[PDB]
């Protein structure tokens, strides 16, 4: 029952963010939540093209890197490419069919688009620093460590999408499919969405910032500076993205948008906690993989793992979760130099 | 038959460098070979104290180094300390009892002295960068890799010294000691000296310059800069030392100083070749040990081994030996920045 232009003349200001009447007319003269309209405008103002950045010198730096430092840099590069390959398509595929207000619909399409620019930037970097890019891109799929993260992250999207299709096709209730029992529940579907949004919030607010530290650590050594200029632009976008998911999540659990969502959010509040913790742990184990052959000046397994905890505490408080780790100060305050923008607060506060 | 003041009024201008009448009066108004008088003056002009150099910042750099980069730096440090511990005492003990011209006698004492300043500089560095210097100094004796080099190098000195003692005590000829046959030969003793001088020439002209590359490579990264300032001063002295042994060796094999030495030099010309090659190989294997846990920006096993060959060819031509390696250009031309002095050519030409 998804329609690309619903014929009912509804008041889009009184629709919920999700699971309401699919958006017919795309209008921007008004909005239920102006935050999404502000995000669209900011993201539009930030528009950049990867080719604007000269990454020529990064080829030289890369070739001169010790093998284990190559491993650090290229592993990080591959992981970023994985994440935003997923973020390129997934917000559109998973969220669009469920959105019922115009400003949110357009923000999601703008969000996803900006991710394809990130993906394109990683191609721009890879083509310039390695001789055979195919080796790199193929390893993104076959790498045992990367593959584990891809599966967990993509499953939150995949389950939401499949349950959505059933909902559109069958509607709410218990059904008979080829002799099996299929129980479609809006409440369950609402839960699948909330969890998915929690996962994506962690993806962008935590997982990517761990990666930014690895990149900017080379830049601190005055290496891979072209790559760093691009990460700076990517980081500025990422601050908008996570802001978006933080408002979605908070508006959902407050009950102001949908009172039923408030209950569901409280029900799986433990699950969301466990989700964020499992992600933080997975990034700690990733630090182990990065530095398994040695570390470099200014960044190692110990330091990066501290940063994971420091950033994870911050992000979780923002979405109303208990802090899983000891209260600590910023283990790498030098990263705030790179995580800065005059138009948005990139660095976590 | 060694005398600290020989009573014969000899013409010191007509004495050989070695094995002649022990020097009685130390005079400097004249000399057989003014090169040694020029070396004394240069070395005196170069006089420095280790404490003049602030190495405080090197503690911070060192602690921030990755474990394998610590291993590189500290292994190199230990090896230098080993070499100049030997060079501190050995020129005096081994050469002084054999010298028969005043300018050479004083040069050797000045040479050895300048080495004790080098040893003292390494203590100054070690005390400032590590918490427990004893761990470091003890490893210089027990380290399997370092120990191998110490034994080979010290044996050339030890054999010369012992044969000298027999010569002074027994004189030339075949002797009976506790029922054993001891054949003292001046010709053999002259050979032991020539070989020893070849070994020391390689020690200072090759072995130490390999080490200078390792140190200045940190300085290129703007790390361990205090240490580098000291190595620069040490390198300038080393250029004098190797110049000294190059003139001793060349004056010996020319036959101008002692016609018998010319013959002996030609006899063991293969042996000297094999000596230098074995040393170059030993430094290549040392590169393997340094970088066994990984390398760093601008220096690795491959690069350092190239430098070993490049420097070894140069030093050997200077002492009239065949070149053991392919003719190559300087693999690390950046090292010449650090190997420079307005008063002496530090960099190999």
């Amino acid at each position: 029952a998804y329609t690309t232009f619903s014929q009912t003349k509804n008041d889009q200001l009184k629709e919920p963010m999700f699971f309401g009447q699919p958006v017919n007319v795309a209008r921007y003269d008004q909005q239920k939540y102006d935050i999404f309209e502000k995000l669209i405008e900011k993201q539009l103002s930030f528009f950049w093209r990867p080719e604007e950045v000269d990454v020529s010198r990064d080829r030289i730096d890369y070739q001169a890197l010790p093998e284990h430092e190559k491993h650090i840099f290229i592993s990080n590069l591959k992981y970023q490419t994985l994440l935003d390959s997923i973020q390129g398509r997934s917000p559109n595929v998973a969220l669009l069919p469920l959105i019922s207000i115009p400003e949110l619909e357009t923000w999601v399409e703008t969000w996803a688009f900006s991710e394809t620019i990130h993906s394109r930037s990683y191609t721009h970097i890879i083509r310039n620093i390695v001789n055979d890019p195919s080796v790199v891109f193929d390893d993104i799929v076959t790498n045992e460590q990367i593959q584990k993260r891809a599966e967990g992250i993509s499953s939150y999207y995949d389950e939401l999408i499949e349950m959505t299709s059933y909902w559109h096709l069958l509607g709410e209730g218990t059904h008979t499919v080829n002799g099996k029992t299929v129980t479609v529940s809006l409440r369950e579907l609402k839960k699948k969405l909330y969890l998915c949004l929690m996962s994506v919030n962690a993806l962008e607010a935590i997982r990517f910032y761990v990666s930014f530290a690895c990149s900017f650590a080379f830049a601190e050594r005055e290496l891979m500076e072209g790559n760093a200029k691009i990460i700076r632009l990517i980081a500025r976008d990422e601050a908008l993205h996570l802001t978006g998911t933080q408002h979605m999540l908070n508006l959902l659990r407050s009950g102001a948008d949908d009172p039923e969502m408030a209950e569901i959010a409280e029900e799986c509040k433990q699950e969301c906690y466990d989700l964020f913790v499992q992600a933080a742990q997975q990034e700690k184990d990733w630090a182990d993989y990065l530095f398994r052959d040695g570390s470099m000046i200014g960044l190692n397994k110990d330091i990066l793992c501290q940063y994971v905890e420091y950033i994870t505490n911050i992000r979780m408080q923002a979405v109303g979760l208990d802090l899983p780790f000891q209260t600590r100060s910023n283990p790498i305050p030098w990263i705030n130099t790179w995580l800065v923008s005059d138009n948005v607060q990139v660095a976590p506060q």
